[PDB]
Protein backbone atom coordinates (compact mmCIF):
# COMPACT_ATOMS: atom_id res chain seq x y z
CA UNK A 1 0.00 0.00 0.00
CA UNK A 2 1.61 3.24 -1.22
CA UNK A 3 1.80 6.26 1.05
CA UNK A 4 2.00 8.73 -0.82
CA UNK A 5 1.20 9.73 -4.74
CA UNK A 6 4.42 9.36 -5.70
CA UNK A 7 5.36 5.80 -4.51
CA UNK A 8 1.79 5.10 -6.32
CA UNK A 9 2.76 6.71 -9.65
CA UNK A 10 5.50 4.06 -9.32
CA UNK A 11 3.21 1.12 -9.20
CA UNK A 12 2.01 1.57 -12.97
CA UNK A 13 3.50 1.60 -16.71
CA UNK A 14 3.36 4.85 -18.27
CA UNK A 15 2.65 7.37 -15.42
CA UNK A 16 4.51 10.56 -14.45
CA UNK A 17 4.19 13.13 -11.74
CA UNK A 18 3.39 16.37 -12.33
CA UNK A 19 4.47 19.07 -9.47
CA UNK A 20 1.61 21.94 -10.22
CA UNK A 21 0.94 23.47 -7.18
CA UNK A 22 -1.30 25.47 -8.35
CA UNK A 23 -5.20 25.92 -8.54
CA UNK A 24 -7.12 24.49 -11.38
CA UNK A 25 -7.46 27.47 -14.32
CA UNK A 26 -10.10 25.32 -16.49
CA UNK A 27 -12.82 22.59 -15.80
CA UNK A 28 -14.94 20.75 -18.32
CA UNK A 29 -16.97 17.80 -18.29
CA UNK A 30 -19.10 15.88 -20.93
CA UNK A 31 -22.24 14.09 -20.88
CA UNK A 32 -21.94 13.50 -24.56
CA UNK A 33 -21.98 9.37 -25.67
CA UNK A 34 -18.65 7.94 -25.39
CA UNK A 35 -17.15 11.05 -24.31
CA UNK A 36 -18.46 11.09 -20.79
CA UNK A 37 -14.94 12.83 -19.65
CA UNK A 38 -13.77 16.03 -17.73
CA UNK A 39 -11.07 18.20 -18.74
CA UNK A 40 -8.85 19.86 -16.85
CA UNK A 41 -5.55 23.17 -17.75
CA UNK A 42 -3.52 24.87 -15.40
CA UNK A 43 -2.66 28.71 -16.19
CA UNK A 44 0.56 27.13 -17.72
CA UNK A 45 -1.64 25.12 -20.79
CA UNK A 46 -1.32 22.27 -19.10
CA UNK A 47 -4.34 19.82 -19.89
CA UNK A 48 -5.28 16.46 -18.22
CA UNK A 49 -8.22 14.23 -19.00
CA UNK A 50 -10.73 11.82 -16.74
CA UNK A 51 -10.88 8.83 -19.07
CA UNK A 52 -14.37 7.66 -19.46
CA UNK A 53 -15.20 4.99 -17.73
CA UNK A 54 -16.02 1.49 -19.49
CA UNK A 55 -17.85 -2.04 -18.73
CA UNK A 56 -14.75 -3.13 -17.94
CA UNK A 57 -15.15 -0.98 -14.88
CA UNK A 58 -16.81 -2.58 -11.48
CA UNK A 59 -18.85 -0.44 -9.39
CA UNK A 60 -16.37 0.04 -6.85
CA UNK A 61 -13.74 1.36 -9.59
CA UNK A 62 -16.77 3.47 -11.76
CA UNK A 63 -17.18 5.08 -8.19
CA UNK A 64 -13.62 6.09 -8.09
CA UNK A 65 -13.93 7.55 -11.34
CA UNK A 66 -16.75 10.06 -10.03
CA UNK A 67 -15.35 10.63 -6.51
CA UNK A 68 -12.44 11.80 -8.83
CA UNK A 69 -14.46 14.20 -11.18
CA UNK A 70 -15.98 15.35 -8.20
CA UNK A 71 -12.53 15.84 -6.09
CA UNK A 72 -11.89 18.49 -9.81
CA UNK A 73 -15.20 20.07 -9.58
CA UNK A 74 -14.96 20.83 -5.95
CA UNK A 75 -11.19 21.93 -5.91
CA UNK A 76 -11.68 23.95 -9.10
CA UNK A 77 -14.61 26.10 -7.10
CA UNK A 78 -12.87 26.59 -3.72
CA UNK A 79 -9.08 26.93 -5.63
CA UNK A 80 -7.71 24.60 -4.00
CA UNK A 81 -3.90 23.88 -5.04
CA UNK A 82 -3.18 21.05 -6.58
CA UNK A 83 0.35 20.03 -5.52
CA UNK A 84 0.74 16.61 -7.07
CA UNK A 85 -0.81 14.75 -10.72
CA UNK A 86 -0.51 11.25 -11.44
CA UNK A 87 -1.16 11.07 -14.27
CA UNK A 88 -0.36 8.32 -17.65
CA UNK A 89 1.56 9.96 -19.98
CA UNK A 90 1.16 7.46 -23.53
CA UNK A 91 -2.34 9.29 -23.33
CA UNK A 92 -3.51 12.96 -25.10
CA UNK A 93 -4.20 14.43 -22.77
CA UNK A 94 -2.62 13.50 -20.28
CA UNK A 95 -4.74 11.05 -18.23
CA UNK A 96 -5.17 11.44 -14.59
CA UNK A 97 -4.63 8.61 -11.97
CA UNK A 98 -4.39 10.54 -8.80
CA UNK A 99 -3.84 14.05 -7.30
CA UNK A 100 -2.82 15.19 -4.28
CA UNK A 101 -3.36 19.03 -2.60
CA UNK A 102 -1.67 20.52 0.40
CA UNK A 103 -0.65 23.99 1.80
CA UNK B 1 -9.46 12.62 -28.05
CA UNK B 2 -10.50 16.78 -27.26
CA UNK B 3 -8.48 18.61 -25.16
CA UNK B 4 -11.70 21.22 -25.11
CA UNK B 5 -15.00 21.77 -25.20
CA UNK B 6 -14.94 23.22 -28.86
CA UNK B 7 -13.18 20.12 -30.33
CA UNK B 8 -15.15 17.88 -28.36
CA UNK B 9 -18.38 19.39 -29.66
CA UNK B 10 -17.54 19.52 -33.30
CA UNK B 11 -17.11 15.52 -32.77
CA UNK B 12 -21.25 15.66 -32.98
CA UNK B 13 -23.79 16.09 -35.18
CA UNK B 14 -26.82 18.68 -34.63
CA UNK B 15 -24.42 20.68 -31.83
CA UNK B 16 -23.32 24.48 -31.29
CA UNK B 17 -20.68 25.73 -28.68
CA UNK B 18 -22.70 29.13 -26.78
CA UNK B 19 -20.21 31.46 -25.78
CA UNK B 20 -21.83 32.96 -21.90
CA UNK B 21 -18.97 34.18 -19.65
CA UNK B 22 -21.41 34.94 -17.24
CA UNK B 23 -22.82 33.34 -13.99
CA UNK B 24 -26.29 31.31 -14.32
CA UNK B 25 -28.89 33.74 -13.92
CA UNK B 26 -31.72 30.99 -12.76
CA UNK B 27 -31.62 27.18 -12.06
CA UNK B 28 -34.78 25.46 -12.44
CA UNK B 29 -35.38 21.58 -11.54
CA UNK B 30 -38.55 19.21 -11.53
CA UNK B 31 -39.13 15.85 -9.76
CA UNK B 32 -42.71 15.51 -11.58
CA UNK B 33 -43.36 12.18 -13.71
CA UNK B 34 -41.23 12.17 -17.00
CA UNK B 35 -40.28 15.73 -16.30
CA UNK B 36 -37.29 14.93 -13.89
CA UNK B 37 -35.10 17.90 -15.75
CA UNK B 38 -33.01 20.33 -14.85
CA UNK B 39 -33.26 24.53 -16.53
CA UNK B 40 -31.06 27.38 -16.65
CA UNK B 41 -30.75 30.19 -18.06
CA UNK B 42 -28.72 33.56 -18.65
CA UNK B 43 -29.27 36.87 -18.16
CA UNK B 44 -29.28 37.32 -21.91
CA UNK B 45 -31.87 35.49 -22.13
CA UNK B 46 -30.13 32.09 -23.34
CA UNK B 47 -32.35 29.07 -21.84
CA UNK B 48 -30.48 25.52 -21.79
CA UNK B 49 -32.08 22.04 -20.52
CA UNK B 50 -30.37 19.19 -18.94
CA UNK B 51 -33.21 15.82 -20.61
CA UNK B 52 -34.90 13.64 -18.38
CA UNK B 53 -32.42 10.10 -18.36
CA UNK B 54 -34.07 8.05 -20.38
CA UNK B 55 -33.38 5.00 -22.70
CA UNK B 56 -30.76 6.47 -24.85
CA UNK B 57 -28.72 6.90 -22.04
CA UNK B 58 -26.06 3.74 -20.69
CA UNK B 59 -25.28 3.54 -17.82
CA UNK B 60 -22.28 6.07 -17.74
CA UNK B 61 -24.42 8.41 -19.30
CA UNK B 62 -27.58 8.36 -16.72
CA UNK B 63 -24.23 8.76 -14.03
CA UNK B 64 -23.28 11.71 -16.42
CA UNK B 65 -27.05 13.58 -16.53
CA UNK B 66 -27.03 13.11 -12.56
CA UNK B 67 -23.38 15.37 -12.16
CA UNK B 68 -24.62 17.66 -14.37
CA UNK B 69 -27.16 18.88 -12.18
CA UNK B 70 -24.72 18.78 -9.77
CA UNK B 71 -22.73 21.00 -11.57
CA UNK B 72 -24.95 23.54 -12.76
CA UNK B 73 -26.80 23.11 -9.21
CA UNK B 74 -22.98 24.19 -7.26
CA UNK B 75 -21.92 26.78 -10.19
CA UNK B 76 -25.05 28.80 -9.54
CA UNK B 77 -25.25 28.74 -5.57
CA UNK B 78 -21.25 29.77 -6.18
CA UNK B 79 -21.90 32.32 -9.35
CA UNK B 80 -18.93 30.16 -11.01
CA UNK B 81 -18.72 32.17 -14.53
CA UNK B 82 -19.95 29.53 -17.29
CA UNK B 83 -17.27 29.70 -20.22
CA UNK B 84 -19.12 27.57 -23.06
CA UNK B 85 -21.83 25.68 -22.88
CA UNK B 86 -21.94 22.89 -26.16
CA UNK B 87 -25.46 21.89 -27.14
CA UNK B 88 -27.52 19.86 -29.09
CA UNK B 89 -29.66 22.38 -31.34
CA UNK B 90 -32.25 19.78 -32.24
CA UNK B 91 -34.12 20.40 -29.16
CA UNK B 92 -35.97 22.85 -27.43
CA UNK B 93 -34.66 24.66 -25.54
CA UNK B 94 -31.24 23.32 -26.28
CA UNK B 95 -29.89 20.23 -24.49
CA UNK B 96 -26.66 20.98 -22.76
CA UNK B 97 -23.99 18.10 -23.68
CA UNK B 98 -20.90 20.04 -22.09
CA UNK B 99 -20.25 22.80 -20.13
CA UNK B 100 -16.54 24.62 -19.33
CA UNK B 101 -16.02 26.86 -16.97
CA UNK B 102 -12.98 29.17 -16.39
CA UNK B 103 -13.60 32.39 -14.82
CA UNK C 1 -40.47 20.25 -23.92
CA UNK C 2 -40.81 23.44 -21.24
CA UNK C 3 -38.19 26.57 -20.87
CA UNK C 4 -39.58 27.47 -17.51
CA UNK C 5 -41.21 25.94 -14.44
CA UNK C 6 -44.76 28.16 -15.05
CA UNK C 7 -44.68 26.01 -18.39
CA UNK C 8 -43.97 23.24 -16.63
CA UNK C 9 -46.41 23.66 -13.65
CA UNK C 10 -48.65 24.15 -15.88
CA UNK C 11 -49.05 20.28 -17.87
CA UNK C 12 -50.36 18.69 -14.00
CA UNK C 13 -53.29 18.52 -13.08
CA UNK C 14 -53.68 20.02 -9.15
CA UNK C 15 -50.82 22.34 -9.42
CA UNK C 16 -49.68 25.77 -8.78
CA UNK C 17 -47.28 28.46 -8.96
CA UNK C 18 -46.16 30.26 -5.72
CA UNK C 19 -43.38 33.24 -5.67
CA UNK C 20 -41.88 33.60 -2.55
CA UNK C 21 -38.53 35.25 -3.66
CA UNK C 22 -37.25 34.71 0.17
CA UNK C 23 -34.92 32.15 1.40
CA UNK C 24 -35.64 29.32 2.93
CA UNK C 25 -36.67 29.81 7.03
CA UNK C 26 -36.58 26.31 8.25
CA UNK C 27 -35.70 22.90 6.92
CA UNK C 28 -36.53 19.59 8.54
CA UNK C 29 -35.61 16.31 7.77
CA UNK C 30 -36.78 12.85 8.84
CA UNK C 31 -35.52 8.91 8.41
CA UNK C 32 -38.58 7.80 10.16
CA UNK C 33 -40.25 4.75 8.64
CA UNK C 34 -42.73 5.82 6.47
CA UNK C 35 -41.79 9.62 7.09
CA UNK C 36 -38.98 9.66 5.55
CA UNK C 37 -39.65 13.16 4.10
CA UNK C 38 -38.58 16.96 4.26
CA UNK C 39 -40.30 20.15 5.10
CA UNK C 40 -39.14 23.21 4.55
CA UNK C 41 -40.59 26.41 5.50
CA UNK C 42 -40.71 30.92 4.80
CA UNK C 43 -41.34 33.81 6.94
CA UNK C 44 -44.76 34.21 5.94
CA UNK C 45 -45.68 30.52 7.33
CA UNK C 46 -45.47 28.69 4.00
CA UNK C 47 -44.89 25.22 4.66
CA UNK C 48 -44.10 22.37 1.66
CA UNK C 49 -43.18 18.95 1.76
CA UNK C 50 -40.90 17.02 -0.51
CA UNK C 51 -42.98 13.42 0.22
CA UNK C 52 -42.65 10.21 0.87
CA UNK C 53 -41.80 8.04 -2.02
CA UNK C 54 -44.60 6.11 -2.48
CA UNK C 55 -47.40 4.25 -5.20
CA UNK C 56 -48.39 7.91 -6.55
CA UNK C 57 -44.53 8.20 -7.81
CA UNK C 58 -43.10 6.37 -11.19
CA UNK C 59 -39.69 4.68 -10.85
CA UNK C 60 -37.97 7.76 -13.12
CA UNK C 61 -39.17 10.25 -10.00
CA UNK C 62 -37.02 8.32 -7.01
CA UNK C 63 -34.25 9.47 -8.15
CA UNK C 64 -35.18 13.07 -8.81
CA UNK C 65 -37.34 13.47 -5.20
CA UNK C 66 -33.69 12.34 -3.27
CA UNK C 67 -32.07 15.16 -5.72
CA UNK C 68 -34.59 17.76 -4.57
CA UNK C 69 -33.88 17.21 -0.91
CA UNK C 70 -30.27 17.65 -1.63
CA UNK C 71 -31.27 20.91 -3.53
CA UNK C 72 -33.42 21.97 -0.29
CA UNK C 73 -30.54 21.45 1.99
CA UNK C 74 -27.70 23.19 0.11
CA UNK C 75 -30.36 26.48 -0.66
CA UNK C 76 -30.75 26.56 3.07
CA UNK C 77 -27.43 26.22 3.94
CA UNK C 78 -26.30 29.14 1.73
CA UNK C 79 -29.64 31.24 2.29
CA UNK C 80 -30.28 31.31 -1.52
CA UNK C 81 -33.40 32.20 -2.55
CA UNK C 82 -36.35 30.99 -3.72
CA UNK C 83 -37.97 32.26 -6.78
CA UNK C 84 -40.93 30.12 -7.40
CA UNK C 85 -42.33 26.65 -6.47
CA UNK C 86 -44.56 24.15 -8.69
CA UNK C 87 -46.61 22.04 -5.37
CA UNK C 88 -49.41 20.07 -5.93
CA UNK C 89 -52.13 21.51 -3.66
CA UNK C 90 -53.92 18.60 -2.99
CA UNK C 91 -51.56 17.82 -0.25
CA UNK C 92 -50.68 18.88 3.39
CA UNK C 93 -48.60 20.07 3.70
CA UNK C 94 -48.59 21.15 -0.32
CA UNK C 95 -46.32 18.61 -1.88
CA UNK C 96 -43.13 20.16 -4.13
CA UNK C 97 -42.79 19.22 -7.68
CA UNK C 98 -40.60 22.17 -9.33
CA UNK C 99 -37.99 25.03 -7.64
CA UNK C 100 -36.82 27.76 -9.62
CA UNK C 101 -34.03 29.95 -7.93
CA UNK C 102 -32.90 33.31 -9.26
CA UNK C 103 -31.28 36.55 -7.71
CA UNK D 1 -48.65 13.92 7.03
CA UNK D 2 -47.33 16.32 9.73
CA UNK D 3 -46.37 19.62 9.54
CA UNK D 4 -43.23 19.71 11.57
CA UNK D 5 -40.78 17.84 13.23
CA UNK D 6 -42.70 17.88 16.74
CA UNK D 7 -45.87 16.69 14.97
CA UNK D 8 -44.09 14.32 13.09
CA UNK D 9 -42.09 12.50 16.51
CA UNK D 10 -45.47 12.71 18.34
CA UNK D 11 -46.51 9.51 15.82
CA UNK D 12 -44.25 7.48 17.41
CA UNK D 13 -43.76 5.50 20.44
CA UNK D 14 -40.56 5.90 22.48
CA UNK D 15 -39.24 9.44 20.97
CA UNK D 16 -39.16 12.65 22.34
CA UNK D 17 -38.17 16.25 20.93
CA UNK D 18 -34.80 17.72 22.20
CA UNK D 19 -34.79 21.49 21.51
CA UNK D 20 -31.08 22.90 21.25
CA UNK D 21 -31.03 25.96 19.76
CA UNK D 22 -27.21 25.58 19.10
CA UNK D 23 -24.61 24.19 16.60
CA UNK D 24 -23.24 20.93 16.95
CA UNK D 25 -19.81 20.73 18.66
CA UNK D 26 -18.57 17.59 17.73
CA UNK D 27 -19.13 15.15 14.56
CA UNK D 28 -17.68 11.70 14.76
CA UNK D 29 -17.82 8.96 12.45
CA UNK D 30 -17.07 5.16 11.98
CA UNK D 31 -16.99 3.31 9.05
CA UNK D 32 -16.14 -0.07 11.41
CA UNK D 33 -17.34 -3.24 11.03
CA UNK D 34 -21.22 -3.38 12.84
CA UNK D 35 -20.72 0.43 13.88
CA UNK D 36 -21.01 2.31 10.82
CA UNK D 37 -22.77 5.38 12.53
CA UNK D 38 -22.47 9.03 13.01
CA UNK D 39 -22.05 10.53 16.92
CA UNK D 40 -22.67 14.14 17.63
CA UNK D 41 -22.67 15.83 20.77
CA UNK D 42 -23.62 19.56 22.00
CA UNK D 43 -21.72 22.04 24.67
CA UNK D 44 -24.81 21.38 27.11
CA UNK D 45 -23.32 17.73 27.68
CA UNK D 46 -25.62 16.15 24.55
CA UNK D 47 -24.83 13.10 22.90
CA UNK D 48 -26.72 11.50 19.80
CA UNK D 49 -26.32 9.10 17.43
CA UNK D 50 -27.53 8.09 14.00
CA UNK D 51 -27.86 3.96 14.31
CA UNK D 52 -25.86 1.56 12.22
CA UNK D 53 -28.66 0.21 9.33
CA UNK D 54 -29.92 -2.82 11.11
CA UNK D 55 -33.22 -5.26 11.85
CA UNK D 56 -35.85 -2.78 13.44
CA UNK D 57 -34.68 -0.15 9.72
CA UNK D 58 -37.31 -0.43 7.20
CA UNK D 59 -36.35 -0.04 3.28
CA UNK D 60 -36.96 3.23 2.91
CA UNK D 61 -35.10 4.26 5.88
CA UNK D 62 -31.33 2.70 4.68
CA UNK D 63 -31.47 5.87 1.57
CA UNK D 64 -33.04 8.35 4.76
CA UNK D 65 -30.09 7.33 7.45
CA UNK D 66 -27.37 8.15 4.70
CA UNK D 67 -29.47 11.78 4.15
CA UNK D 68 -29.28 12.17 7.70
CA UNK D 69 -25.31 11.43 8.29
CA UNK D 70 -24.66 14.42 5.46
CA UNK D 71 -26.95 16.51 7.10
CA UNK D 72 -25.15 16.14 10.43
CA UNK D 73 -21.72 16.90 8.59
CA UNK D 74 -22.34 19.60 6.61
CA UNK D 75 -24.27 21.19 9.40
CA UNK D 76 -21.16 20.75 11.72
CA UNK D 77 -18.98 22.29 9.27
CA UNK D 78 -21.23 24.83 8.43
CA UNK D 79 -21.72 25.33 11.67
CA UNK D 80 -25.69 25.50 11.36
CA UNK D 81 -27.59 26.53 14.25
CA UNK D 82 -29.50 23.16 14.99
CA UNK D 83 -33.43 23.81 16.88
CA UNK D 84 -34.43 20.68 17.41
CA UNK D 85 -33.68 16.50 17.04
CA UNK D 86 -36.48 14.10 17.43
CA UNK D 87 -34.88 11.02 18.87
CA UNK D 88 -35.71 7.54 20.11
CA UNK D 89 -35.17 7.89 23.84
CA UNK D 90 -34.71 4.08 24.39
CA UNK D 91 -31.23 4.20 22.82
CA UNK D 92 -28.12 5.18 24.59
CA UNK D 93 -27.01 6.98 23.36
CA UNK D 94 -30.06 8.18 21.86
CA UNK D 95 -30.89 7.95 18.39
CA UNK D 96 -31.72 10.36 15.71
CA UNK D 97 -35.15 10.46 13.61
CA UNK D 98 -35.43 14.06 12.54
CA UNK D 99 -33.24 16.92 12.97
CA UNK D 100 -34.55 20.77 12.02
CA UNK D 101 -32.78 23.78 11.13
CA UNK D 102 -33.77 27.49 11.54
CA UNK D 103 -31.70 30.80 12.55
CA UNK E 1 -23.22 1.25 22.17
CA UNK E 2 -20.29 4.03 22.10
CA UNK E 3 -20.77 7.50 22.89
CA UNK E 4 -17.67 8.36 22.14
CA UNK E 5 -14.69 7.80 19.71
CA UNK E 6 -12.49 6.39 22.48
CA UNK E 7 -15.11 3.83 23.72
CA UNK E 8 -15.76 2.98 19.91
CA UNK E 9 -12.28 1.94 19.50
CA UNK E 10 -11.04 0.09 22.68
CA UNK E 11 -14.43 -2.72 21.16
CA UNK E 12 -11.62 -3.93 18.73
CA UNK E 13 -8.88 -5.70 17.73
CA UNK E 14 -5.54 -3.93 16.29
CA UNK E 15 -6.77 -0.45 16.90
CA UNK E 16 -5.48 2.87 18.67
CA UNK E 17 -6.66 6.48 19.18
CA UNK E 18 -4.30 9.12 17.15
CA UNK E 19 -5.21 12.50 19.20
CA UNK E 20 -4.28 14.96 16.22
CA UNK E 21 -6.22 18.06 17.20
CA UNK E 22 -4.73 19.51 14.16
CA UNK E 23 -6.52 20.34 10.35
CA UNK E 24 -5.04 17.70 7.69
CA UNK E 25 -2.14 18.80 5.69
CA UNK E 26 -2.40 17.01 2.34
CA UNK E 27 -5.01 14.96 1.17
CA UNK E 28 -4.26 12.95 -1.72
CA UNK E 29 -6.64 10.82 -3.43
CA UNK E 30 -6.86 7.37 -6.71
CA UNK E 31 -9.33 6.19 -9.18
CA UNK E 32 -5.60 3.66 -10.56
CA UNK E 33 -7.16 -0.22 -10.37
CA UNK E 34 -6.77 -1.49 -7.49
CA UNK E 35 -5.43 1.54 -5.49
CA UNK E 36 -8.84 3.24 -5.41
CA UNK E 37 -8.22 5.07 -2.05
CA UNK E 38 -7.48 8.37 -0.29
CA UNK E 39 -4.18 9.14 2.08
CA UNK E 40 -4.08 12.42 4.24
CA UNK E 41 -0.76 13.11 6.14
CA UNK E 42 -0.47 15.83 9.10
CA UNK E 43 2.04 18.70 10.01
CA UNK E 44 3.40 15.88 12.42
CA UNK E 45 4.11 13.30 9.77
CA UNK E 46 1.30 10.76 10.64
CA UNK E 47 0.05 9.17 7.66
CA UNK E 48 -3.27 7.53 6.87
CA UNK E 49 -5.21 5.37 4.73
CA UNK E 50 -8.59 4.86 3.87
CA UNK E 51 -8.82 0.99 2.79
CA UNK E 52 -9.08 0.43 -0.98
CA UNK E 53 -12.37 -1.56 -1.50
CA UNK E 54 -13.01 -4.85 -2.75
CA UNK E 55 -14.83 -8.12 -2.37
CA UNK E 56 -14.11 -9.04 1.06
CA UNK E 57 -16.08 -5.82 1.93
CA UNK E 58 -19.74 -6.38 2.65
CA UNK E 59 -21.97 -2.96 0.78
CA UNK E 60 -22.26 -1.39 4.96
CA UNK E 61 -18.31 -1.44 4.75
CA UNK E 62 -18.16 -0.32 1.17
CA UNK E 63 -20.84 2.28 1.83
CA UNK E 64 -18.86 3.15 4.95
CA UNK E 65 -15.62 3.25 2.74
CA UNK E 66 -17.15 6.23 0.53
CA UNK E 67 -18.80 7.98 2.77
CA UNK E 68 -15.44 8.28 4.81
CA UNK E 69 -13.20 9.76 1.42
CA UNK E 70 -16.39 12.46 1.34
CA UNK E 71 -15.90 13.29 4.65
CA UNK E 72 -11.82 13.49 4.40
CA UNK E 73 -12.28 15.64 1.32
CA UNK E 74 -14.71 18.29 3.07
CA UNK E 75 -12.97 18.50 6.16
CA UNK E 76 -9.63 19.19 4.64
CA UNK E 77 -11.34 21.93 2.49
CA UNK E 78 -12.91 23.67 4.98
CA UNK E 79 -9.12 23.09 7.25
CA UNK E 80 -11.52 21.46 10.30
CA UNK E 81 -9.57 20.51 12.56
CA UNK E 82 -9.66 16.74 13.28
CA UNK E 83 -9.43 15.67 17.20
CA UNK E 84 -8.98 11.91 16.44
CA UNK E 85 -8.77 9.46 14.41
CA UNK E 86 -9.20 5.36 15.38
CA UNK E 87 -7.17 3.30 13.45
CA UNK E 88 -6.46 -0.57 12.87
CA UNK E 89 -2.91 -0.04 13.21
CA UNK E 90 -1.50 -3.49 11.76
CA UNK E 91 -1.98 -1.74 8.33
CA UNK E 92 0.82 0.61 6.55
CA UNK E 93 -0.20 3.11 6.06
CA UNK E 94 -2.74 3.03 9.33
CA UNK E 95 -6.10 2.80 8.19
CA UNK E 96 -8.97 4.99 9.16
CA UNK E 97 -11.79 3.21 11.96
CA UNK E 98 -13.20 6.48 12.44
CA UNK E 99 -12.89 10.54 12.68
CA UNK E 100 -14.02 12.80 15.55
CA UNK E 101 -14.09 16.69 14.55
CA UNK E 102 -14.44 19.11 17.79
CA UNK E 103 -13.18 22.69 17.54
C1 LIG F 1 0.56 18.03 -19.76
C2 LIG F 1 0.32 18.21 -21.25
O1 LIG F 1 -0.58 19.30 -21.44
C3 LIG F 1 -0.89 19.56 -22.80
O2 LIG F 1 -1.90 20.56 -22.79
C4 LIG F 1 -1.47 18.32 -23.46
O3 LIG F 1 -1.78 18.58 -24.82
C5 LIG F 1 -0.48 17.17 -23.32
O4 LIG F 1 -1.00 15.99 -23.90
C6 LIG F 1 -0.22 16.92 -21.86
O5 LIG F 1 -1.42 16.53 -21.17
C1 LIG G 1 -30.35 29.22 -26.63
C2 LIG G 1 -31.86 29.34 -26.89
O1 LIG G 1 -32.47 29.99 -25.77
C3 LIG G 1 -33.86 30.26 -25.93
O2 LIG G 1 -34.38 30.83 -24.74
C4 LIG G 1 -34.58 28.95 -26.10
O3 LIG G 1 -35.96 29.17 -26.19
C5 LIG G 1 -34.05 28.27 -27.34
O4 LIG G 1 -34.74 27.05 -27.53
C6 LIG G 1 -32.55 28.01 -27.20
O5 LIG G 1 -32.34 27.02 -26.19
C1 LIG H 1 -50.39 32.43 -11.84
C2 LIG H 1 -49.03 33.10 -11.70
O1 LIG H 1 -48.97 34.29 -12.52
C3 LIG H 1 -47.73 35.00 -12.44
O2 LIG H 1 -47.71 36.04 -13.42
C4 LIG H 1 -46.50 34.10 -12.73
O3 LIG H 1 -45.26 34.79 -12.47
C5 LIG H 1 -46.53 32.83 -11.94
O4 LIG H 1 -45.51 31.97 -12.44
C6 LIG H 1 -47.89 32.14 -12.06
O5 LIG H 1 -47.99 31.66 -13.40
C1 LIG I 1 -29.32 13.13 25.32
C2 LIG I 1 -28.43 12.29 26.22
O1 LIG I 1 -27.07 12.69 26.00
C3 LIG I 1 -26.11 12.02 26.82
O2 LIG I 1 -24.81 12.48 26.52
C4 LIG I 1 -26.18 10.54 26.50
O3 LIG I 1 -25.26 9.80 27.30
C5 LIG I 1 -27.58 10.04 26.79
O4 LIG I 1 -27.56 8.66 26.47
C6 LIG I 1 -28.59 10.80 25.94
O5 LIG I 1 -28.39 10.51 24.55
C1 LIG J 1 0.62 6.95 11.91
C2 LIG J 1 1.84 6.49 11.10
O1 LIG J 1 2.15 7.50 10.14
C3 LIG J 1 3.35 7.26 9.44
O2 LIG J 1 3.57 8.34 8.58
C4 LIG J 1 3.17 5.99 8.60
O3 LIG J 1 4.38 5.78 7.85
C5 LIG J 1 2.86 4.83 9.55
O4 LIG J 1 2.68 3.64 8.78
C6 LIG J 1 1.63 5.15 10.40
O5 LIG J 1 0.49 5.16 9.51
C1 LIG K 1 1.45 -1.37 -1.38
O1 LIG K 1 2.53 -0.42 -1.61
C2 LIG K 1 3.07 -0.40 -2.96
C3 LIG K 1 4.13 0.72 -3.17
C4 LIG K 1 3.65 -1.79 -3.36
O2 LIG K 1 4.90 -1.97 -2.73
C5 LIG K 1 2.74 -2.98 -2.98
O3 LIG K 1 3.49 -4.20 -2.94
C6 LIG K 1 2.02 -2.80 -1.63
O4 LIG K 1 0.95 -3.74 -1.60
C1 LIG L 1 -9.48 12.64 -30.37
O1 LIG L 1 -10.24 13.84 -30.38
C2 LIG L 1 -11.02 14.07 -31.55
C3 LIG L 1 -11.70 15.46 -31.34
C4 LIG L 1 -10.23 13.88 -32.89
O2 LIG L 1 -9.30 14.93 -33.25
C5 LIG L 1 -9.41 12.61 -32.86
O3 LIG L 1 -8.58 12.42 -34.02
C6 LIG L 1 -8.57 12.62 -31.59
O4 LIG L 1 -7.92 11.35 -31.66
C1 LIG M 1 -42.89 20.72 -24.74
O1 LIG M 1 -43.25 21.60 -23.68
C2 LIG M 1 -44.64 21.61 -23.29
C3 LIG M 1 -44.80 22.58 -22.10
C4 LIG M 1 -45.51 21.96 -24.51
O2 LIG M 1 -45.37 23.36 -24.87
C5 LIG M 1 -45.17 21.15 -25.74
O3 LIG M 1 -45.76 21.75 -26.91
C6 LIG M 1 -43.67 21.15 -25.98
O4 LIG M 1 -43.46 20.26 -27.06
C1 LIG N 1 -50.60 12.98 8.51
O1 LIG N 1 -50.09 13.62 9.68
C2 LIG N 1 -50.21 12.83 10.88
C3 LIG N 1 -49.54 13.62 12.02
C4 LIG N 1 -51.70 12.47 11.15
O2 LIG N 1 -52.36 13.59 11.75
C5 LIG N 1 -52.50 12.03 9.91
O3 LIG N 1 -53.89 12.27 10.08
C6 LIG N 1 -52.12 12.83 8.66
O4 LIG N 1 -52.67 12.18 7.50
CA1 LIG O 1 -9.66 33.94 -6.70
CA1 LIG P 1 -6.24 26.87 2.77
CA1 LIG Q 1 -22.98 38.10 -6.28
CA1 LIG R 1 -12.65 32.46 -8.66
CA1 LIG S 1 -27.74 35.71 6.76
CA1 LIG T 1 -25.99 35.60 -5.21
CA1 LIG U 1 -17.23 29.93 14.45
CA1 LIG V 1 -27.57 32.00 8.45
CA1 LIG W 1 -5.97 28.78 6.28
CA1 LIG X 1 -15.37 26.62 13.28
Amino acid sequence: TPQNITDLCAEYHNTQIHTLNDKIFSYTESLAGKREMAIITFKNGATFQVEVPGSQHIDSQKKAIERMKDTLRIAYLTEAKVEKLCVWNNKTPHAIAAISMAN
